[PDB]
């Protein structure tokens, strides 16, 4: 009997005079630029990222990234209205996560992979308040602002869903197999609790320092294993404390699955803590940064 209250977020177009582009990231081609609004002495670092039928996802994407506001998930400053339609949003200097920790690997502590784990249940946390199923959370899709504060990004596949709904149910469409649920790869079902999934295996990611998950196994024999019982092998540096965490994120039962609110209190206790729980070797003036730029809402 809920119903659907507003969305009122404010969708601003930017003119493509006002930022400069300065480098290519990846070519879906993402930038890195400078963005210099209106008449307002600012300059703030951006990342801009852009055959009918594909306009129509890139602007479900800019839909949700504009109704997201959390210092862990990335959010829409504005877009651009050329030739392709172009996303604009706060450069992530360091990238991606995925290859942060795999460049890292020799430095990066029990302190840092604990906090990445509680910040990333945080921004997952915020997207289920908001009935926003992410369905394409990875390590790949987390980025870094700085090494002490990571945030959720790519939203290209999520869903909202209603105000008493518990599943998305999907068509056909690619589906990144390896972080899916087993009710989403055999059912095409998505709910919060396949979020949770994907995110145990997101945090073994971090745990192997950016392994491949079933590394060398072909997508399409993925389900037949998880249906067997098997599942990710306990990382070498992780207690059987953080281990069982994960293994639980990937239980048939979603319903028994922990709960992101859950997974940032178990972190949380981890890692105030930190080497109880894992066992490591080694354990420009107008310039302004997009968190300190404010947009009316
Ligand atoms: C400094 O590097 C980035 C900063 C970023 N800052 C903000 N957003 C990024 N991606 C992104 C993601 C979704 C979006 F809607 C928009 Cl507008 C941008 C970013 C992507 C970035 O790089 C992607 C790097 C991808 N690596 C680069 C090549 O190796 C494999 C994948
Ligand atoms: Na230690």
């Amino acid at each position: 009997a809920m119903g659907e209250a507003p969305n009122q977020a404010l969708l601003r177009i930017l003119k493509e005079t006002e930022f400069k582009k300065i480098k290519v990231l990846g070519s879906g081609t993402v930038y890195k630029g400078l963005w210099i609004p209106e008449g307002e002495k600012v300059k703030i670092p951006v990342a801009i990222k852009e055959s009918p039928k594909a306009n129509k996802e890139i602007l479900d994407e800019a839909y949700v990234m504009a109704s997201v506001d959390n210092p862990h998930v990335c959010r829409l400053l504005g877009i651009c209205l050329t030739s392709t339609v172009q996303l604009i949003t706060q450069l992530m200097p360091f990238g991606c996560l995925l290859d942060y920790v795999r460049e890292h690997k020799d430095n990066i502590g029990s302190q840092y992979l604990l906090n990445w784990c509680v910040q990333i249940a945080k921004g997952m946390n915020y997207l289920e308040d908001r009935r926003l199923v992410h369905r394409d959370l990875a390590a790949r899709n987390v980025l870094v602002k700085t090494p002490q504060h990571v945030k959720i990004t790519d939203f290209g596949l999520a869903k909202l869903l209603g105000a008493e709904e518990k599943e998305y149910h999907a068509e056909g469409g690619k589906v990144p197999i390896k972080w899916m649920a087993l009710e989403s790869i055999l059912h095409r079902i998505y709910t919060h609790q396949s979020d949770v999934w994907s995110y145990g295996v997101t945090v073994w990611e971090l745990m192997t320092f950016g392994s491949k998950p079933y590394d060398g196994i072909p997508a399409s024999e993925i389900s037949s294993i998880l249906e067997k019982g098997e599942r990710l092998p306990q990382p070498p540096i992780c207690t059987i404390d953080v281990y069982m965490i994960m293994v639980k994120c990937w239980m048939i039962d979603a319903d028994s699955r922990p709960k992101f609110r859950e997974l940032i209190i178990e972190f949380s206790k981890m890692a105030r803590d930190p080497q109880r729980y894992l066992v490591i070797q080694g354990d420009m003036d107008d310039v302004v940064d997009a968190d300190e730029y404010l947009i009316p809402q």
